[PDB]
């Protein structure tokens, strides 16, 4: 899975440096998409592509809600989740420059990570 974003992904950072690489897997409702600051509603699944953690929302029952495009997430969900409908579900295969970086985020995340997402997104409030 990790690999197929690598082939037929999109890339959808402004710099145009394959950092945030983005598969449509279901296509969402209509076409309006998230602005900055909406309430965004998810369930996800992450893991490390080469490594041993892998996280989803579906564990605790309930919907990860954050605030887009205000620094609440990593670079790639603010430019990734802001390309999405209401109800579509996609995948993002992210280099480390987009995500935590050579720092990485000691316990979870390790330095130099690239990261794996499937995100649905089930709704937006302004
Ligand atoms: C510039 O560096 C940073 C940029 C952004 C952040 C906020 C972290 C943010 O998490 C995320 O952006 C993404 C997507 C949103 C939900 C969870 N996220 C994760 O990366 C998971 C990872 C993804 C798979 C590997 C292991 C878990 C992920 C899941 C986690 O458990 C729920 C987790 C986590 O902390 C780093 C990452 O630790 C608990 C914190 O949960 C939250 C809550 C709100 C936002 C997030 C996580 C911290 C940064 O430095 C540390």
């Amino acid at each position: 899975a990790p690999a197929t974003v690598t082939e037929q992904g999109e890339d959808i950072t402004s710099k145009k440096d394959r950092g945030v690489l983005k598969i449509v897997k279901r296509v969402g409702n209509g076409e309006e998409t998230p602005m900055i600051g909406d309430k965004v509603y998810v369930h996800y699944k992450g893991k490390l592509s080469n490594g041993k953690k892998f996280d989803s929302s579906h564990d605790r029952n309930e919907p990860f809600v954050f605030s887009l495009g205000k620094g609440q997430v990593i670079k790639a969900w603010d430019i990734g989740v802001a390309t999405m409908k209401k109800g579509e579900i996609a995948h993002l295969l992210i280099k480390p420059e987009y995500a935590y970086g050579s720092a990485g985020s000691l316990p979870k995340i390790p330095s130099n990570a690239t990261l794996f997402f499937e995100i649905e997104l089930l709704d937006f409030k302004g």
